[PDB]
């Protein structure tokens, strides 16, 4: 699997776990087609989303649903959702790592990507 | 100025100048509608995006063209732009700084609220 | 005003008020001599730390005191402090602004540097 | 092995690799006294600092030489380096991850303390 998404909460200092997340891909008409979704696992993470022979090059939304996520702590946040827009590009052989890093008024995403 | 935006590079240290951006705010139908837009200043800030009689109740998204300001410095970056979404004013009038700091293959954005 | 440095809460979405920091320059001998020191006002931000004369070229370091802030709060957090170590005006005086965005599990520290 | 590190570069999307590190304990004196070093893997990771018997409680510092990684780079980086410093708390079985991402005029470092 090329996309694999990690979020950690710097609240707890813990993965987030049961964070869900949809995957868009940009359309020609510009709107938001559904791609892919899930919820993170124990570790924080989130693989299987999709396959390298539908992983075509495009432009892909990830949202993170951090506002439900923040809710069920208890904690009141500022952002509805972490969003990650980026193009695939096709570079020799490569993986995608999205990482998420929450704290109820900021975020930060990173991605690491490897060959 | 119930709505600013600071942009800054952590590539070079510096404020992150003429970086343009577009404020949107869902309608009814769920649709983003052009709320308000402009350029980061030498400061490396947006100021005067809205007023207080404008910048009611509701959820708004600031996109950020952070892919040009790469392009322009000579980097290719991973992100399209930075996205911040976000309910405003849910509980009477506040003021919000959002700042983004800005890698090529990373973000992060913080929002401080006051009142 | 040559350096100033600024503190953020990422949980609350505010200015970090309070925060005390000790600055240290390294000495010859290779220790670390006391510089300066102050606390951050109601905007998160510390003022009049040096002046030009006095901020030589060396090697400095500011030693946010972030673990008694998050204790004030009511959170245990995981750094004892946030470290910050530079050289300054190695190419000719510079003025610094080091800002530090806090969580309880963790922190980003950032230099805007104007000639 | 109850204590990993990990170093991501936010420029160009990849581990950290060959970035040495040195971890000390604090010790009565209040002097930092070597405990453990390596360099990073091709992954971006150090396993194998220490073990569950010789991680007791205390006072902690890892210093990541970041500055050495940038000038590998040809960038000219801000801090000389990165600087981490913790109390190692017994509360249950647990196990530190120190992720440390990089970029030349900002750093941000997280810890995930997991059981
Ligand atoms: O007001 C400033 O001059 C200033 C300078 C720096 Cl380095 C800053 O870095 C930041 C890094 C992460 C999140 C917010 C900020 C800031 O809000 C910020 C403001
Ligand atoms: O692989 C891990 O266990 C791990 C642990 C931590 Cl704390 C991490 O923090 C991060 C903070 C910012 C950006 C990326 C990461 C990570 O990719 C990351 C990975
Ligand atoms: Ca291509
Ligand atoms: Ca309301
Ligand atoms: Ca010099
Ligand atoms: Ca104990």
């Amino acid at each position: 699997c090329p996309l694999m998404v990690k979020v950690l909460d710097a609240v707890r200092g813990s993965p987030a776990i049961n964070v869900a997340m949809h995957v868009f891909r940009k359309a020609a008409d510009d709107t938001w087609e559904p791609f892919a979704s899930g919820k993170t696992s124990e570790s924080g993470e989130l693989h299987g989303l999709t396959t390298e022979e539908e992983f075509v090059e495009g432009i892909y939304k990830v949202e993170i649903d951090t506002k439900s996520y923040w809710k069920a702590l208890g904690i009141s946040p500022f952002h509805e959702h972490a969003e990650v827009v980026f193009t695939a590009n096709d570079s020799g052989p490569r993986r995608y790592t999205i990482a998420a890093l929450l704290s109820p008024y900021s975020y930060s995403t990173t991605a690491v990507v490897t060959n």
